[PDB]
């Protein structure tokens, strides 16, 4: 299903937005992890908490400034970190006149304004917030407690990987953005956006990401010889032009507050927010990401770089080739299109 590979969005019921896991199942059996990318707004009811109207105090210990370098569809973004900051402070720096959000009328407008200046007057980012707004009464997709296979890293080693199986903040400003990446050990992503202007995404069905990093290693010949996936470092941006003109597939997709965004294994994306925002995320796994998981191309060339053991996922899903796997003669190949196995009931 889905052989177009767009991004698609779901409107749950709240009946089958109670259980996580399921509708993850549903709307891969539906196709929707073919483009990488999916949203699905909650039922018109649910909501994560009462008032953010208590969050002007919180504070952000690691802001960081966003430089932006070169030209024509291909950059390189710096971070320069900043002096720890409240969401007022921010709030205020991110509404004045010098970082505040430009006028415009369609979509377009502001699209072109963004790969237009996003090299000048370097934006601040309020990013890796360690922290959580859900209220500890929320059952439904409480990012804290999405009860995924992920959460076996934690169970057998009691190892935390903040904001990976933890929950992360993200206080956005106008021309903020992510670079082109896949989730760390190519895991899946959720995101969800608590309040505030816009965040626009782009992304690469899964099934055509290595085109992808074939493009980015030519662009970027140095990065790519020094890292056997530069990408991780999350510096390189890559205007939807640019892929245009040379036939890689994506889609497009913007997100407003009180909506959810899920990137799938292997899917990469990219975006930038609209103005003053606050987002959560963290990832989370299906039986469907081991295979992934294993076969992850990870960092090289920094000690930081995240790296989860698959050991113990091959042995309790894969039994019957743990053994050939770590004598490393496991040559299984990735069907990007193939669902997860979960979704069968949603296949009868
Ligand atoms: O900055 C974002 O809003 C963002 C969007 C999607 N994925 C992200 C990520 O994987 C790490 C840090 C930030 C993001
Ligand atoms: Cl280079
Ligand atoms: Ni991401
Ligand atoms: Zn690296």
């Amino acid at each position: 299903l889905n052989p177009s590979a767009r991004i698609m969005t779901f409107y749950p019921t709240m009946e089958e937005f109670r259980n996580f896991s399921r509708y993850i199942a549903y709307i891969e059996s539906q196709g929707a992890h073919r483009a990488g990318l999916a949203k699905v707004v909650p039922p018109k009811e649910w909501k994560p908490r009462a008032s953010y109207d208590d969050i002007d105090d919180l504070v952000i210990p690691a802001p960081i400034q966003q430089l932006v370098t070169g030209q024509s569809g291909l950059f390189t973004q710096y971070n320069i970190q900043k002096k720890a900051m409240t969401v007022r402070e921010f709030r205020k720096i991110a509404n004045s006149d010098k970082y505040c959000t430009p006028r415009y009328s369609e979509f377009e407008e502001l699209e072109r304004k963004y790969w237009k200046n996003l090299t000048f007057n370097p934006p601040i980012y309020g990013a890796d917030v360690n922290g959580t707004l859900y209220e500890k009464h929320v059952d439904e997709w409480n990012i804290g407690r999405l009860r995924t296979i992920l959460d076996l890293v934690e169970k057998e080693s009691g190892i935390t990987i903040e904001g990976v199986n933890t929950p992360y903040l993200y206080f956005g400003m106008w021309k903020t953005s992510f670079a082109w990446h896949t989730e760390d050990m190519d895991l899946y992503s959720i995101n969800y956006l608590h309040f505030g202007e816009p965040k626009s995404w782009y992304s690469v069905p899964p099934e055509h990401g290595k085109r992808l990093e074939r493009l980015a290693k030519g662009f970027f010949p140095g990065s790519a010889q020094s890292c056997e996936a530069f990408l991780r470092h999350k510096m390189t941006l890559i205007s939807p032009l640019m892929l245009k003109k040379y036939g890689i597939p994506f889609d497009k997709v913007t997100q407003e507050a009180g909506e959810f965004m899920i990137t799938f294994p292997y899917g990469y994306h990219a975006g930038f927010n609209h103005g003053f925002n606050c987002a959560e995320s963290t990832n989370f796994a299906t039986r469907r990401w081991i295979e992934y998981g294993k076969q992850a191309v990870l960092c090289s060339c920094r000690k930081d770089m995240v790296k989860i053991s698959m050991d113990v996922f091959v042995r309790k899903f894969q039994p019957e080739r743990y053994k050939l796997w770590k004598a490393g003669k496991d040559n299984t190949v990735i069907d990007h299109t193939l669902p997860t196995p979960e979704a069968a009931e949603f296949l009868k």
